[PDB]
């Protein structure tokens, strides 16, 4: 089942139960300006939520697209999970239905839309929630052994520190022996074999300003589920950089890297960081250095810095617009209005930040052959810095890749001293 | 070796080494009103840190009175076996004087020179940021490199405050052996009671200004803080810090007034654990309350009670433990045995104030857990045994915790939300 048929299964599957099918928000929030970008399909109900707006459904579903990079920005090409940017299926409940329709409905999709085998799913619970374990143990009777009881760092959430909050309620699935880790709640539940799949928060209460609790007047149901992650699962591989989507992606950056090699894993950071990075252009960002800018210009100079430890040899990157607007062009068509925009501003980034990318990076080998210890330097950290345009973890992601950290403090340090002399 | 002998070999060594020796400052912190209770040996030095009082010596040493039942280790105790509410903190000290290198120095000698702890039994981490530490430790030191670990900021990265001193960290570990459950530091089960924190070298380094910005520490210092109880536990040969010397007349004497013989059961040890921090606050001025020091005294005396119930203990008794606590350790805290009548006053006043709802509210406990489906005490029980019996939550989660129960939380706080608008 290709990732297109899955966002429109997912979807109409909850049209049929009455839900208002909205579109995507934008990547750059409106009524949130502390946020640096939409991470959630929940962003754009907020307000609804907070019963500050009034929309006429109080049932909607989104496949929302996502970026995580202010953060799994240091996932990415580690983990057969993380990407920056994803798109999150999400259904909504605005003071309609709550945890027991909110529960069927997700493992009805999984278990009979879908076709997923209970025995690779696996079930935690807020262990303070005594409701949803009732509902899942007792209700739709899942196996007891293949079920979790999390405390509030993974299973409670709050909207802020003041503002609706409640328990969640998790599903993953069992990637199988064959990859490492443990169920959640074991000590290895980091691994890659039990992935999270779908998240289910309850919005039960309310805090105010004095820390109180009070139950929510009206409790509300806001989901999200990876589209990525569940289409590994129904395309029977492992990694989501496996999945149809990114097949054209990693092909073309093989192909403009001259490798066959496609377990390489910059070629996967390529094709993740051309998503994001492609996605907020359409959206309106412009590198620059500072806010939104700033993090859409560390993201494309990180890629061309993993372009060029491949050793492409010409500019590169604005090419893999193509077939990322080729293949989620229908889903998201400002992709295909702008195109060219994009391509555009992606070249120009790139041919800018080439004027000192080699010579920066003859300082960063240069330092690496010679350097006592694992740790870069601050000063050199800021010489790339201030001299050369490497950002920070530009640096800091390079030295990863040699066991190498960077002295963050150090450059901390010399950035005050660069104030001193201004 | 006694845990007084390797407390007076601690302040000894350094003391030979030009550090001051000071005494412990109470449990009740001067000069600090947002703490709640003194719980490192960094506290009253903290305005020298600061550069905000002077004091005509640049390098101290203490052993320190530690309470950590807030801001917090209290759901460790008995469950783990290395964590205490009250533990005293060997500390050295050096105020912009000597930094990494003599810290490191001091700190190794001590362990394999002066207490004779083999290197192979030994584990050492640093920031992963530090080059500094790691060049001494390796370079320098010499120690096996695969008995070390670098590790992120969460463990290894210090900070006063918001603003102000902050900087890396050194950390050494004792490997208890392979009978111990748990992996080195850095490895997923880190955690766990194999390889156990020594002793935590804290360098301060630089200073953060309100906006953020680090600028260098004038004069770099060092605070250094290691648990007396986990390292007499090394030096004794034990894999728990409640089997060294200075519990067993604790955990003897409780064992007595409980009728029982197992002198590793895990509530006489929490009784024992209990009474160090309850005596020791009440002798620092504590007295039981419904708010703020008072009440986390409170709460502590109330749960070990509890506990005496769960070993069937019929007679007033918390107080009992006092007498041997003051022989055991008022050479060292004589302020203990002169306010040791009124410690047992206070201690007995206060059980007897609990023990009108102990019983009754563990009927209704008892009760509901054996009707109860799920896994969840709920909120209006909570609320109940908090508002009309006096069980403060943690009392009731902890009960429920040994019957791999919790506690709603969340309801009972809805209910205190509810009760406040009934005023
Ligand atoms: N960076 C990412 N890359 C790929 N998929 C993601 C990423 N972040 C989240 N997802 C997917 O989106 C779903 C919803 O994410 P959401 O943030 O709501 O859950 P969560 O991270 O568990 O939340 P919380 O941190 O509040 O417990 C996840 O279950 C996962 O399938
Ligand atoms: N056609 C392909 N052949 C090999 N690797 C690919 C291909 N397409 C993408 N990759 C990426 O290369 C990564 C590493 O592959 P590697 O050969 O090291 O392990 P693998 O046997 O594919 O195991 P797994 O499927 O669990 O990753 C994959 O996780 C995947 O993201
Ligand atoms: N609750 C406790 N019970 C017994 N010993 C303790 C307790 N807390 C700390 N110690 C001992 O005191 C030493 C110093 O404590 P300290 O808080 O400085 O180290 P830490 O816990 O690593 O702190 P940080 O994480 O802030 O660096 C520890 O190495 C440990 O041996």
């Amino acid at each position: 089942m290709t990732s297109a048929e899955i966002r429109a299964a997912f979807l109409e599957f909850f049209r049929q139960r009455g839900h208002a099918v909205r579109p995507s928000s934008s990547l750059v929030p409106g009524n949130d300006p502390t946020l640096l970008f939409t991470n959630a399909g929940m962003v754009q109900f907020k307000d609804v939520f907070l019963g500050r707006e009034k929309v006429d459904f109080n049932r909607a579903a989104t496949s929302q697209r996502c970026v995580r990079a202010g953060n799994d920005l240091e996932n990415v090409g580690y983990t057969a999970r993380h990407h920056t940017f994803f798109e999150m299926l999400g259904n909504f409940s605005f003071g309609d239905y709550f945890k027991r329709d909110a529960i069927n409905f997700a493992w009805d999709f999984l278990t009979k839309e879908m076709g997923i085998p209970p025995a690779k799913l696996w079930v935690t619970v807020f262990d303070e929630d005594s409701e949803a374990e009732a509902i899942w143990l007792e209700e739709v009777k899942i196996d007891p052994t293949r079920f979790s009881r999390i405390g509030a760092k993974d299973n409670f959430w709050a909207m802020g520190d003041v503002g609706p909050c409640g328990p969640c309620t998790e599903i993953f699935y069992d990637h199988g022996e064959h990859v490492a880790g443990g169920p959640p709640g074991s000590p290895d539940e980091d691994g890659d074999r039990y992935i999270e799949i779908w998240n289910l928060v309850f919005m039960q209460y309310e805090r105010d300003k004095d820390g109180n609790l009070t139950p929510m007047p009206a409790p509300s149901v806001d989901t999200g589920m990876g589209l990525e992650r569940i289409a590994a699962v129904m395309q029977g591989v492992h990694s989501n950089y496996e999945i149809d989507i990114f097949q054209n992606l990693v092909k073309t950056a093989a192909a403009l890297a001259g490798t066959t090699d496609l377990s390489n894993s910059s070629l996967r950071v390529i094709a993740d960081h051309i998503r994001s990075c492609a996605f907020l252009v359409a959206d309106g960002v412009l590198p620059s250095n500072e806010g939104r800018g700033y993090v859409l210009r560390r993201i494309v100079r990180r890629a061309i810095r993993h372009g060029y430890r491949l050793g492409i040899q010409d500019t590169f990157f604005y090419k893999l617009v193509a077939p990322l607007a080729a293949e989620m062009g229908a889903a998201y068509p400002e992709l295909v209005k702008a195109q060219e925009q994009v391509e555009r501003v992606l070249k120009k980034e790139e041919e800018r930040f080439a004027e000192t990318l080699g010579q920066g990076m003859k300082i960063l080998e240069n330092c690496v052959a010679k350097l006592d210890g694992h740790v870069i330097p601050g000063d050199v950290v800021f010489l790339l810095y201030d001299t050369y345009g490497f950002p920070v973890d530009l640096t800091a992601d390079f030295a990863r890749e040699h066991n190498l950290s960077v002295d963050h403090a150090g450059f901390e340090v010399e950035m005050s001293a660069q104030r001193d002399r201004a």
